């Protein structure tokens, strides 16, 4: 790896380190889970909804501060910085949610100890079609074992997409994806010489990622449907209103 | 590239080829509410025209036939679409704007307009083929990027994931050997492909919503793509 890269790894990995910093710094702020009788009443199912809108409205705006660490992303005209971060964030909330999967249990990790099974995304709320395919994906990522490094790239990458909507300058973020596709090359190679298949597969998620934002599109519409909102920081970036 | 991988490569060219070359009459091209119908009637021909072709070729890809008739069914019917965008990319003539079916059926923007499609379908499928025409690829990395979309284990309804999964593996070292071996001097070659992959899911929801925008605009899929595409 050149000077470069090693470099830019390290500014991604302690930027994510400081967004995790956040996380447990703020796990006491959070409205407590309902450990209530559990009566199957309407009140707990928005209790626990609500405190799941809560863990997602910290991750948004990890991501937002995130991506202003990244090199290259404050280049990009503010309009473009919006567009990437309004089609990427529930993309790199995926990816954070697997990377925190533990496949022996079962159970997804949030902030610091805060941790939830199957069932208690299911007694918020949240649909069949939502779940399933999120713990599928997570137990997915698992099989490839990514790294801090791994994991950090894989996100810059994801936050200069090209295709997204309403991007001005393409060209330009195609070009400022490069040196992160680059340096996730020449570290997988490095890394497991002789797994040559790791660094595709790893693009490959790049794909089940696109699928996945379009499942959680259609669980947002579900709630209008059910008339529950979203509250405004996340309203603000999922909602077609 | 050992002899199987070139077997394998040369398979598919020669399976692309066939396909193509063998592939009919169809509702004449012609602004009133008969002449959308009319347009809107001829260009669903025309992809009906490609899916045949599609569907062709994939049972003639080596692994497909190894999976059991509903992984054949549900590869099929997702990967439809992204191979048929893939097929519209390389028909694209950057100097005349205008893309060309069947030899002869040739396009531009407008007249997809004027057959009444969301303009939010139009300009991405213009915007992915452009973008398609300059990364260049030659017959064999179509060819094996097509094989590598097929054989994506994370399509809805997928039984075999895992054998999925272990069918596309060669395909994608075949790929990355050919790549190696054919452009030393492009690194990024083969990410810049897979990519391509990433941009046809989010084309295929795209698509997903141009269906939804026909079905509450009263404009029926014919039966044949109405199989692939609509709900129940
Ligand atoms: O833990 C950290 O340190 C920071 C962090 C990182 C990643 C996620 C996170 O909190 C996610 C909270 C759980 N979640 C909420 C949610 C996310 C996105 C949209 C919605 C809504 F629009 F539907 F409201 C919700 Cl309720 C759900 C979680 C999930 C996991 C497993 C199955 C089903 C759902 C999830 C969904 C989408 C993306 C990421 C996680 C905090
Ligand atoms: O010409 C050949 O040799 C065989 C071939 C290859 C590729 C395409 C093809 O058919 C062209 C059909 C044009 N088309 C119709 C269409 C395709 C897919 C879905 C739908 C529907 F769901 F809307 F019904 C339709 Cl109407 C549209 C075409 C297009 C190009 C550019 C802008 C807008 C639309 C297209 C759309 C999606 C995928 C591929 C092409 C025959």
């Amino acid at each position: 790896l050149t000077a470069a890269q090693e470099l830019m790894i390290q500014q991604l990995v302690a930027a994510q380190l400081q967004c995790n910093k956040r996380s447990f710094s703020d796990q006491p702020k959070v409205t407590p889970w309902p450990l209530g009788a559990d009566p199957q009443s309407r009140d707990a199912r928005q209790q626990r909804f609500a405190h799941f809108t809560e863990l997602a409205i910290i991750s948004v705006q990890e991501i937002v501060d995130f991506a202003k660490q990244v090199p290259g992303f404050l280049q990009l005209g503010r309009e473009d910085q919006i567009a990437l971060l309004k089609a990427s964030t529930i993309e790199i909330m995926l990816l954070e949610t697997a990377r925190r999967y533990n496949h022996e249990t079962e159970c997804i990790t949030f902030l610091k100890d805060f941790t939830y099974s199957k069932d208690d995304f299911h007694r918020a709320g949240l649909q069949v079609e939502f779940i399933n395919p999120i713990f599928e994906f997570s137990r997915a990522m698992r099989r490839l074992g990514l790294d801090d490094a791994e994991y950090a790239l894989l996100i810059a990458i994801n936050i200069f997409s090209a295709d997204r909507p309403n991007v001005q300058e393409p060209g330009r973020v195609e070009a400022l994806q490069q040196p992160y596709v680059e340096a996730l090359l020449s570290y997988t190679r490095i890394k497991r010489p002789q797994d040559q298949l790791r660094f595709p597969r790893m693009l490959m998620k790049l794909v089940s990622l696109r699928t996945l934002s379009s499942v959680h599109s259609e669980q947002v519409f579900a709630l209008r449907l059910q008339d529950k909102k979203l509250p405004p920081l996340l309203s603000e970036i999922w909602d077609v209103h």
